């Protein structure tokens, strides 16, 4: 891993508006299928992602370009699509979020320079 | 602008051409497929066909407008299809791409 301006850019502007967000709150922790009594979860999701396993990995340097960063943003909202049903709330508040997280993209400065 | 330029020529040219990329290029033919509950489960059909036609008649003022548009293309294929069906994989595929290609488009 290392420091970018674009790895920069997704901690301090687009995890900052996510992770406040009022739909927020089931996506800053793994689902716990237990708790959710939901024993097929990891039988259907193989690579489970949440938003507090992304901003630990920012706050660690773990990602070696911003592209890595979005790509688990996009497998965290992807995940809930594939697993929910498609009248279930939880697919309206990632589709929000995720709405927010592609708005913000567009804006990252453009090439990546390590800092 | 500059931004709507590359996701026409660079992040739309690469999906197209992609071997997986033949279910995406037009809408999702419903009676075709037999799939008579598809338009009752997606509200907001999106394909690649539809976002080029966009791209090529200046409909988008702004490069975030195109890419929920991607976005809803691929988040319909997740929702509507199985878990397991090949699609959601050609789906993610492609979904890895536009994501890599987006990293690099100009601010
Ligand atoms: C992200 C995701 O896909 N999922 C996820 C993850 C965490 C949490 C959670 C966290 C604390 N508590 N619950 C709940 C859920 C969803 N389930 C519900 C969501 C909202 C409401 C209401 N109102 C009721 C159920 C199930 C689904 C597998
Ligand atoms: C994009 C999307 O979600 N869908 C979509 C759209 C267009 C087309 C299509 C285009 C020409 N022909 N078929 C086929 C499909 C999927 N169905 C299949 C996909 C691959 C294979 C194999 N091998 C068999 C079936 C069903 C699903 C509703």
């Amino acid at each position: 891993g290392r420091v970018t301006n674009q790895l920069q850019y997704l901690h301090k502007v687009v995890m900052k508006a996510l992770w406040k967000h009022q739909f927020a709150w089931p996506f800053r922790q793994p689902v716990d299928a237990v708790k959710l009594g939901l024993p097929d979860y990891h039988k259907i999701i193989k690579q489970p992602m949440d938003m507090g396993t992304i901003k630990r990995r920012l706050e660690n340097n773990y990602y070696w370009a911003a592209s890595e960063c979005m790509q688990d943003f996009n497998t965290m909202f992807t995940n809930c699509y594939i697993y929910n049903k498609p009248t279930d709330d939880i697919v309206l508040m990632a589709q929000t979020l995720e709405k927010i997280f592609l708005q913000k993209v567009a804006s990252m400065p453009q090439e990546e320079q390590e800092l």
